[PDB]
């Protein structure tokens, strides 16, 4: 089974890559068969190609990202609270999602779902 | 299809009833075929009786539960960060999970999963 230590590291690495703008770094964290659903309720993006393009499009504005609380991790799953902030054509927007990773036996993210609505989008 | 406002009030209500030791108020939030998985990794408790017994056992000690951040709600899901604190036999404990609800069309919780590891239990 996955250690919480590793899962927590991977979450820090995810946030590190977003702050650094490191697309290879982000996609590395995922398994090539993996899925991303951001926000929850949207068409989950599937495969390396789709996940790669999702984060490339996200990283068209430079992002300020930070964990706002300890990572939760157990039984092949982590979840975490954080902010994602960006500024464009006037104003700054702070989104506050809760994300959720499921990890495979190899310790790569096989699914990530980002849960947040309009009410969690502050601008 | 559920509204974010209804899912959000239900999260707040959940916290309030835990604080008020209100077994009935808590169980009334769930549908009859609902599941609770607390912690994540453990065997899901299925149905009103099993869910009721879980909360009956939990409320054997006085709890101080509060939301430490804003609720996330979208589609028919919600997630939240919170703490549960209890003190017993010479020790104060603070457990800091992230919870996730799925809601059915009638506005009741059909599943909860509480995600925390040993690392999120401060005692």
């Amino acid at each position: 089974m996955n250690t919480p230590e590793h899962m927590t590291a991977v979450v820090q690495r995810y946030v590190a890559a977003l702050n650094a703008g490191d697309l290879d770094g982000i996609v590395a964290l995922f398994a090539d068969d993996a899925t991303v659903e951001e926000p929850v309720g949207s068409e989950p993006r599937s495969g390396t190609a789709a996940i790669r393009e999702f984060y490339a499009n996200s990283l068209k504005l430079p992002l300020a990202v930070e964990l706002t609380q300890e990572v939760r991790a157990v039984a092949n799953e982590a979840a975490f609270a954080f902010t994602v902030s960006f500024e464009y054509q006037g104003r700054k927007t702070v989104v506050a999602p809760i994300d959720h990773f499921r990890f495979n036996g190899a310790g790569k993210v096989v699914s990530m779902r980002a849960l947040f609505g309009e009410k969690n989008i502050h601008a």
